[PDB]
DNA sequence: TTTTTTTT
């Protein structure tokens, strides 16, 4: 009796698997009797134990197949096709709505029965970030708007300050939240072709540490980034499509995603100052260092740099109406759980401790 | 029974879809009951909802096939082959009548029963655009004719002027009108010597932000582009056909399209000046800023960058005589609606509001 | 019943089509009934309407094939194999037979139904060229047959006159007539090696105006260019093969093609001077330049840079018995066309205008 | 009858083989009579002699197959697919316990009765290592935690000291313990592209003997290592994912591994001190050298370089609780075996011999 | 009925054809009705007309095949396989007999009834060559024997003398006779490495015009070649294998083949002098240039560059026993033709007339 | 056959 390629493709759709090897590896695990599947019994991976019983019968036949890689290839192509269809038809608003559902699904697991995440430690992170700048949650909403609206020539935010001032920590959390990618421009001009190629079909991008010149005035080593960026105004402006690379592949042509650039205190040509719609400056603060020193689970679990921490901040601080109609349903459930499990006094005790530079918990 | 690759390819032709993954994904949607189909019920996407009922039966059989990418590859190749046969056999006017049919079909949808936008906003756009430069509508008709007759040497156009003078905005609108592609000239030539290969089978191209020495005193760094374009005489003059590059695929040789170059105000070598038909000398125009500020919907919906706005302008301004007979039928029929939906006093009142720096609507 | 692969191959041979997508696109059109075929009715394209009725039955069955691109790939291989067999086997004269026909085929278009070129202004080019120097149709015929015979040492002509005296412009016209390419030698010696690689397999070559040292005093741009040529003894003589080089690619051996050198009036080592068959003075002549200034279509349509204008000069002046033995027949309808379109008196009047320096058609 | 592909896939999995040729060559050996297999009888290779009898029947049929390389390719994919599944789903602690279990398995052979090694010599090596630095075993534990926790911007240790002072010796042992790669960055900036590609999916990296610039008064050569590192800040900090390269392969996104930098006595920017968690100063010491000369079987067998030696040190020194839970059973058994075979006096005698610079053994 | 792949393999072998496209093209020509074949009837290409009559029936069936290129690929592989087998197993003696048989076949054509050149024209060539140096025939016999034995150290011959003194003329004819490559070592040390790669798997190499440094006392321009050669001593001595490299490609290891060195009368190191078997001095002699000046068909037909002329000289001068037994029958036939064609009186008249420096013929 | 190499 033959393998159902249909059942395989459906698993890859359900789990959104992009990699033929990852798909192959995981589907093989289903060959063993789910009745005794130690992994299922220990509930260690949703993408396994949700599926093993359903796929077991087909996986036994797949284990014998001589075609295996071909079956997986067709499955991955279907998931890739679904992505291109979506990328060419969704509004950016709908795209963000989908991303939030993915994160909320992960949160339901993290704080779920398996429950590995202590929501107390995660909410401590929210207090730390809300402390990092005035009106923090308002600034996040402004960033989200302009990423959604993607207004031409008003498309990039500039993060500037001295070192150890948290700007890349914030950028990392924002980047996880929207699911962009990071890129280098402190490079020779040739290499940029395949480098910038990975921006293909991403929602957002981040450029790090772009280097000005004469920076040794400020002990900054002078470098390529700023002058490479003035060579790229059109990619910033997003006013027209551009052509993007891959090895062993043709171009694809598209408008280039919006995003964020991070800066030591170099000087900048005003052609670029014209193009950054907004700038915010970060400045070091002693009590934050003391707090982290007392509370290193914030770093060790990477809480302060996760988009999950930003999402919790928004759920706490923003009206339900600021979210799209579909997710408002889930937003309501999460607002309930947070309010129930964190009395305002608890959060105030936390935010107090952070401001004092004390260990957040007491 | 078995998949009709014929019915597949008919969809590919009729959608003009020429991406194998896009096609693959698109067709797979039809596997579900069209009678229940939520996208059909929404009338969400024309390239779905017109076809779902027709292709449903074949797509069910497609959904079980094991040849799925191979089926799509043949289907895409007939679409691409059709473009090739057209690209040599059709006369340039005939090409434009095809392109204008394409844009009119979109306009039929946009201002269709969905009212996906309101033409009042787009006509405010027409007013804002015609407000840019003297006799604006007329200059476009001259440029169109230059690209039609494609006369050698007198074959390229310069836009010169400061940032936020709108030259890129004009360029974006013209390219969205014609179809064609952009390129960057500010490169080492042996890099550009592959990128020029993009021009294949295109009607038009545009070259962005040429840089040269003698700008750098004005926050306007020099670049290779000025000398590159001075040297790219073949591509410019169009007095002969030239090679165009590809990867894992053969080159071809053909006439290089006509086109436009944009500059901020570097110098120009006189022989390169002499290779233009014309130059146009963009400026700030202060009250437009004020209008735009109120008129945020203009940029949010990208109206003033989009060739659809130009098409509404030429319909509004030009004699019905300016077009080929078959489209003159559609021109007349569509030109009716503008009276049904505007008085001239409204159009006057709009351009007045523009001139007055008001929000265009009242 | 089945696709004849044979019939597809015949059509590819008859079209001499060497593009698989083009062949695919073309042949698919025959699947509709030839009996109504509107391209046939309109007699638009012989490569269609000559063939449809024969191929129709096979094209229908072809359109149902699942293998289509494979059929076409074999057909294109056949045409490429044919070219390679001939390319190895045939003589310089037989190859000249080809580029002759290619140039006549272009003229049948350029002055055909489109009227894209004004045959009068182009024959006025023939006149203006013919008055540069003595008997120019003979001077061409002498040079041309010299390039066919490719006799060792007897292979290179020198142009030596001051600026604007025509050598560059003439060299351009010569290249259009012939194909081939020009070359730079005004260089440090390392560069010459890849430069010379351009000559590989060219039917003719040129050397760009030499930086002759012994030009310093003449206020000419000057240097090793001439001493490089004097050093490169053997390549000109072409008695024996030599190696040639391309970047990122291996060495190759050729008899170095025959060609032309041009200069302003440098002083010359008589060793190098002894290598030439002819050296030709050029004088700037007021009547020539002022006629051009009165006749600028000659420049704008680059008629004087047209090698096709040289082919007209052959067709007009030279006797039928001088052209390629059988293709002489094809020349006579061209002579007949020109003889009908142009009395000798109008060509004479034309020459008499430039004989007054008056614009040719004035 | 037919080949069981499944049995081949099992053999690949059981041997964890992932070279197609190694797998092929290995499997082919089973085709001869198991009952006479001299390799089995001589008990030379366990990956042979465990398996020949099981696989024999299928190996004979495989020997006749016409598909041999395709059969092997599917088997190697299965092993590679498992590695990627693990790379995404395992915790860093689990990865380390898997690595430990494999070393412990290798130790079981070496000190098996069939084993070649002498546990007294291997224990002698531990005495030399525990003399190389203060509190050596505690330093190993602190480093292991540092790599398991992988705390961003607290991920890298700096080894520096004179030449012939044991830094690369110690790095090699840690690298064999954990698995990882060494890398060279005293390079031109371009080859760094592919060089950093080597880090892909590794656990550790070691940057070996980076060169500073200047201060050749220190007798140090100069090179670009430190100037490259001061650029590569993002790869050290490990705050965000980066994109890595391989020849003929498209760019791969992951967070960059933690690791070690080794360096002779160059001075260093504080910008790089700011990125190293800890700095260890190695020093040359006479009694180590004098002991080592008399104890040179240590060198001959590479005992001092090898991760087995560090693992033995941890088993001797560390409490059982510090090992992850599942291995505590095996660790206890090895502790008992060590105690059975060495008194404290023997170990303490060895250390005294090392301190006295006599040969370790007596 | 079916294609015989064997018949295609045989044709490919007898024609020694290496190109798929070439073989494909050739074989398709046999499908047209053999009896009418104008190519047969003109008797031009022997690789056609010797075979068309035989292969005709198979060519018809091949013309209908669906997998034609696969047939031709296998045939070409058979030809390529035999070449590598021979490269590894032939004696140098046998290689030369094979090389000679090829030339003898071309001579049977050139002087057959269809032969376009005339044997009297070529015997004029032999007479002129015999006058260039004393004992010319015996010199050539010695040189060939030297290459055939390839005795180490006794491997290389030196040509020196003024410009236009015939040294490269002779090298060309020898290289045409034996097969091989020229090389240029007037280079910096880096470029030599790829240059020496040209020698890979050749029979001879010629180092052309290695310049010495200094010696402008003789007006010889200085250059590095001689200094480069004195480093390369081991390549010349030929006593042990060397490593050779090519662009994009690996090393190869082999004995560097024997060859010829040419130059003007530079100084020599005594070390380099000792590495040569013989020095042969060239000098201008006026009666040769006056003879050429009155028999330029020698140059025009490139007779004196040709190894065919050398082979003709060997046949005229040397005993039958000096040839290898395999070809002695063809040699005797060719001698008998020549003796019947020319009386000694004719040849003696030619030689004397050349000594008078008059045109060869009377 | 690109990409890597080579060109630089
Ligand atoms: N505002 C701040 N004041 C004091 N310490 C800070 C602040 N922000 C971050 N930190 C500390 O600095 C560490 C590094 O933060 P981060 O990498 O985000 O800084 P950065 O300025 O963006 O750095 P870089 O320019 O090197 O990328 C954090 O882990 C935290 O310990
Ligand atoms: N003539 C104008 N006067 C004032 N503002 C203008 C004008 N034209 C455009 N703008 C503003 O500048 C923005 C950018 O316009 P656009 O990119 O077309 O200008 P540009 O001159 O081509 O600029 P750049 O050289 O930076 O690409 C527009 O979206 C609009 O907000
Ligand atoms: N003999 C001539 N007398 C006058 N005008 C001429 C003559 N020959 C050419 N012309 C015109 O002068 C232009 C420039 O001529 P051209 O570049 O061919 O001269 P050149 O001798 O090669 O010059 P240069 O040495 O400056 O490059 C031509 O394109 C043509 O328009
Ligand atoms: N602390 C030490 N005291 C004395 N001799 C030492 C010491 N460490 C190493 N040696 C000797 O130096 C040899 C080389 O050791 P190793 O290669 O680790 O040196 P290194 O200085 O750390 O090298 P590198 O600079 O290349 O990393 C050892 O085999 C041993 O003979
Ligand atoms: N010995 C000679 N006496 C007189 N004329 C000669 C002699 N040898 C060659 N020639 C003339 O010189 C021309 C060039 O000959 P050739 O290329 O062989 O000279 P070469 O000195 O060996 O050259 P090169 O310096 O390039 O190695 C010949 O075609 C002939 O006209």
């Amino acid at each position: 009796k033959q393998v159902s390629w249909k059942l395989v493709t459906e698993y890859a759709m359900e789990t959104k698997c992009d990699d033929v090897l990852l798909l192959l590896g995981m589907y093989l695990e289903f060959q063993y009797s789910f009745e005794m599947c130690l992994k299922c019994i220990k509930k260690e991976q949703p993408s396994h134990y949700k599926y093993h019983e359903k796929h077991y019968a087909n996986a036994a036949i797949f284990a014998d197949s001589k075609n295996q890689k071909t079956i997986c290839q067709q499955a991955v192509d279907t998931v890739l096709a679904k992505k291109r269809v979506d990328s060419l038809q969704l509004t950016r608003e709908q795209m963000l709505t989908n991303r939030f559902n993915d994160l909320l699904d992960r949160m339901d697991i993290m704080f779920g029965s398996t429950g590995s995440a202590d929501i107390e430690e995660w909410m401590a992170g929210v207090a730390w970030l809300h402390c990092l700048l005035p009106k923090m949650d308002s600034v996040v909403y402004d960033f989200l708007k302009c990423m959604v609206y993607n207004i031409p020539k008003k498309r990039y935010w500039l993060f500037k300050g001295p070192i150890d001032s948290g700007k890349t920590t914030l950028a990392a959390a924002l980047l996880e939240l929207c699911g962009g990618k990071a890129l280098n421009v402190n490079l020779p001009l040739d290499r940029l072709n395949f480098e910038l190629g990975v921006a293909i079909d991403q929602f957002l991008v981040v450029f790090e540490d772009v280097k000005g010149t004469g920076g040794e005035s400020r002990d900054l080593p002078s470098g390529q980034g700023i002058n490479n960026l003035d060579n790229l105004r059109d990619y910033l402006d997003g006013s027209v499509k551009v052509n993007l690379e891959k090895k062993h592949l043709n171009k694809r042509t598209q408008i280039f995603p919006p995003g964020i650039v991070t800066m030591n205190e170099y000087s900048v040509p005003k052609t670029l100052q014209a193009r950054f719609v907004k700038q915010i400056d970060f400045r070091p603060k002693d009590y934050l260092k003391h707090c982290l020193e007392r509370s290193e689970f914030l770093l060790e679990k990477r809480i302060i740099q996760s988009g999950i921490a930003l999402l919790l901040m928004l759920i706490w601080y923003r009206p339900v109406a600021e979210f799209a109609q579909s997710i408002q349903s889930r937003i309501v459930e999460w607002k309930e759980r947070l309010d129930k499990e964190f009395s305002l006094s608890v959060y105030q005790k936390m935010k107090f401790n952070v401001a004092m530079g004390i260990g957040v918990l007491d």
